[PDB]
């Protein structure tokens, strides 16, 4: 995987995947170097179809594939989502790492389940008002710079929004079923918005501007919480989180070794990321971490158990 000369010159679709193909369910097109999509009309059966990493400018010719389920594009030189309108059994589109800059020509896709635009340019969330079926959406490593129009998807479990612009959390309130929130390398200062979801049981909050453990209350099934990489200096209203597993707190300000007393109500609480606080000048650090939290097995990158 190291450097390819032929990478940026289009082939012709492969004769013999296609023809190995015909009648297969699965079709592997992955790293052929396919500019143009043309000639698939002679996949009749097909449900899985993975056309990643290769050098596709423009989605076409799809459209005779109606037994279609799955469709990878992923790596890819898309710039526009088009003609994806008559593919209506579709359950999984993946065109993450694409050049689109929105997101369109889903609207007709009312199946969909999981639906990811992994590392684009889209700039706004839009145009996903009638997917009602959609359970994950992963939007991370674009420019989305609100939390928007997503109040009528109320069967995700799960929303990748990391790595942004997004300056605020809200909009949020409608999807009681999110069960995994990721916002992080994002724009906030403030934890909010959460009340509403009660299921949620991973929150990855790392790399933004917080400065203050807060609005959480509500949210008593997390297992997962990741406040790392933020301005915290005391660990606060947590105490009432007794399902806690796993804990980044690392990469903060965090002084008191008084602030752990409000983890003791985890038992379950089995790793927890204390590095690069101020706690760790102090030589005792492992210590006083076991000592405080005797459920923990695991304390950074070091395996303690106990």
């Amino acid at each position: 995987g190291e450097e390819d000369p032929e990478e940026e010159h289009e082939l012709p679709v492969d004769m013999e995947t296609i023809n190995l193909d015909r009648d297969a369910e699965d079709v592997d097109l992955n790293h052929y170097r396919i500019g143009k999509i043309e000639g698939f009309e002679v996949l009749k059966k097909v449900k899985t179809l993975c056309l990643r990493q290769n050098l596709i400018k423009c989605i076409e010719n799809l459209e005779e594939l109606q037994s279609l389920r799955e469709l990878d594009l992923y790596d890819n030189q898309i710039k526009k989502i088009e003609n994806l309108e008559a593919l209506t059994e579709l359950e999984i589109l993946d065109i993450s790492f694409n050049l689109l800059r929105n997101i369109e020509g889903v609207d007709k896709l009312t199946r969909l389940k999981k639906l990811f635009l992994v590392n684009n340019k889209i700039s706004k969330i839009e145009n996903l008002s009638n997917l009602h079926q959609l359970q994950m959406l992963e939007l991370g490593s674009n420019r989305i710079r609100a939390i928007e129009n997503i109040d009528t998807l109320t069967n995700l479990e799960s929303l990748f929004l990391g790595k942004n612009k997004i300056t605020k959390l809200q909009n949020l309130d409608a999807l009681t079923n999110l069960t995994v929130l990721s916002m992080q390398s994002n724009r906030l200062t403030k934890i909010e918005g959460l009340q509403n979801l009660v299921n949620l049981r991973e929150l990855y909050l790392s790399h933004n501007g917080i400065e203050v453990i807060e609005g959480l209350e509500n949210n008593n099934k997390l297992t997962m919480l990741d406040i790392a990489s933020n301005r915290i200096k005391k660990i606060e209203n947590i105490s009432h989180l007794t399902e806690l597993q796993e804990f980044w707190m690392n990469d903060n300000l965090l002084e008191s070794w008084s602030d752990l007393d409000e983890l003791k109500g985890a038992r379950s609480l089995e790793t927890v990321y204390l590095e690069r606080n101020p706690l760790q000048k102090d030589p005792q650090y492992r210590r006083k971490v076991m000592l405080a939290l005797p459920s923990v097995r695991q304390i950074d990158a070091t395996f303690v158990r106990f």
